[PDB]
């Protein structure tokens, strides 16, 4: 009767948006109050971080001094969580969706249907592949996605934010609206899942090309520009590349135009590139010093996106994400970066 | 048979216009090497500006530093500046061009047209007030970018409104160089009415920043700033309007550089987080002001409750509003209805 949600993940984001769910789930009559959420298993000084959870309402290492609401149940084995869902929300680092989605295949209730919370992309046979595609084609299950300007911390404390829903069916997009809004956490609902899925890898490469501009010491206006560009270049490969219908108005939604601003104002990718720009030291220095290690995925979409193009004989149509991918591996002087947007194909 | 110029002002914007208007002018034979420039007569240190200019090339009190074109030549009475010309560059501030408007009026070339680019609104568009009193079709230059970038050769782009599709190109080929990036886009009123709205827009972001919210709830703000740009300008504006043209320089990109970066986020910062009045933080803003005129329209339409973000702005400015509602005054928009 009432839906039954699992939340698939229990990170730092699994576990704010279980807070959010597991608050709309217990008030709204039409979601059971019951919200399973799979965690993955580990030794919390002795005890089992599962165990923690269930006692203590509080992901002690990912999301600590926030209390989960106690409908909210923590389960070690993704099958027992997720066996009874018609709603799965995926919300694991992408480097675990296909383990999971690999003990999930077959498991499932029939005409469960799923959203996912990942942002960025995977790799397929036409290059980049979204990893919404990734699940639903491994578990047969129809997907929505949910991306936006937001991050876990701030929607854990309730700070203003929106987010936009890709959902390509309208009855199944107002019911994960009415899971998932609060007053703070504002969702808009758009019938385009790929366009708004992909702005979340392509808004990286622009961010890289936006710290460039910081750490060449150029202003604003001209940053304004390279962000601009950036976006006329995401919706021109968005519109080449997705399948499913784009629109340029899905980019004016959080997903696209205020998840730009954002990242190219503040984010990893941003930082290291200035620090590139300013200093010389090789996006892979930058990133042990940086990230301890962590793979920057703006670069590494770049790559994806100049092997897409090359084959479609397009790499000069895209002069802004080509530049980033130039001088991040091909060792084109960053101090030219901005020479490659003289000649834009907006301005022929 | 060459098109005529006349650069319709001459202070730091204008002369970095006309650093970039001689030179296309100069080069391409569509257009005639004579560019005047109107040039309010002032005493510079006993010569004349208008003198200096046209021996030295540089205007040394508006862009001291910066050579201008030598075929650029600086004219003192306006009327005498433009009765020739075939296109008329409008670069003098908002205050003024009424006046100009009314010393210009019935002395201009027949086939003659304009591009305005004073950014701002009289509520009533500035190429309006200069196309009705003058009798010209009026183009319109707006977009994220500032005179002394400009006069520098930094990068920036803008976009260009015009209606006709060969003036249009014109004007691009006058305007365009490397550094200078130019869009043509047919939507005239849409290009300028983003100009005045965006200022709305970056008090709001300005108070975001002010009650201590972090990067995406400013986002949050921008966007649903231009989404009411948007709707505003489809309600408001009686040429053709479509969400696309907010795409362009004049739309999203002098939105984001204002809502960082400006006068009025500077100020509604300040504001909202001293409590300092506004007026001696303005001593120590025209977002404000178009609040006011939004709120007289949106009544006569019937419209307020479908513009929170507007008239939060305006209610904070003039009503007493406590700043600290301002974000409340989001959590139930139409665009998340
Ligand atoms: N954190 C944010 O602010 C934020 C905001 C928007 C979107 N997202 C997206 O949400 C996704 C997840 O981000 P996160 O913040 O929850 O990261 P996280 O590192 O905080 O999540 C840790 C979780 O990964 C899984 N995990 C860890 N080790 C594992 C192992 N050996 N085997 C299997 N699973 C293991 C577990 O579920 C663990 O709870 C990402 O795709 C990210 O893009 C995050
Ligand atoms: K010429």
């Amino acid at each position: 009767a009432s839906k039954k949600v699992c939340i698939v993940g229990s990170g730092n984001w699994g576990s704010a948006i279980a807070k959010i769910v597991g608050g709309n789930a217990a008030q709204l009559a039409q979601f059971d109050p019951r919200v399973t959420m799979w965690v993955f298993e580990e030794d919390i000084g002795g005890k089992k971080l599962t165990e923690i959870i269930n006692t203590q309402h509080e992901n002690v290492k990912y999301l600590p001094g926030h209390k989960l609401p106690p409908n909210v149940v923590a389960v070690p084995d993704v099958v027992q969580a997720a066996e009874d869902a018609d709603i799965l929300i995926f919300v694991v680092p992408h480097q675990f969706i296909g383990k999971i989605c690999d003990q999930l295949k077959g498991h499932l209730k029939a005409n469960a249907t799923g959203i996912s919370l990942i942002k960025g992309v995977d790799e397929g046979p036409n290059g980049l592949k979204l990893i919404s595609e990734v699940i639903g084609e491994r578990l047969g299950i129809p997907m929505s996605v949910l991306m936006g300007a937001n991050i876990a911390s701030e929607v854990a404390d309730e700070k203003f934010c929106e987010t936009t829903i890709g959902c390509k069916d309208p009855a199944q997009g107002q019911l994960l609206k009415e899971l998932m809004q609060t007053p703070n956490f504002r969702i808009t609902v758009v019938q385009e899942v790929d366009t708004v899925e992909i702005c979340g890898a392509l808004k990286n490469v622009v961010a890289v090309g936006a710290g460039f501009c910081d750490g060449l010491g150029f202003g604003d206006n001209t940053k304004a520009a390279v962000i601009r560009l950036g976006l006329m270049e995401m919706i021109a490969f968005a519109k080449l590349f997705c399948s499913g219908p784009v629109s340029s108005a899905t980019f004016l939604e959080s997903c696209g135009v205020a998840d730009l601003i954002t990242t190219c104002y503040g984010g990893a990718n941003r930082k290291v590139a200035e620090a590139f720009a300013r200093t010389g030291k090789s996006i892979e220095q930058l990133e042990k010093e940086l990230l301890n290690g962590q793979k920057l995925q703006g670069p590494e979409t770049a790559r994806e996106l100049y092997s897409i193009l090359q084959h479609k004989g397009l790499v000069d149509k895209f002069p802004l994400f080509m530049a980033v991918y130039k001088v991040c591996y091909e060792g084109q002087p960053v101090g030219e970066f901005i020479h490659c947007l003289q000649n834009h194909p907006e301005h022929m």
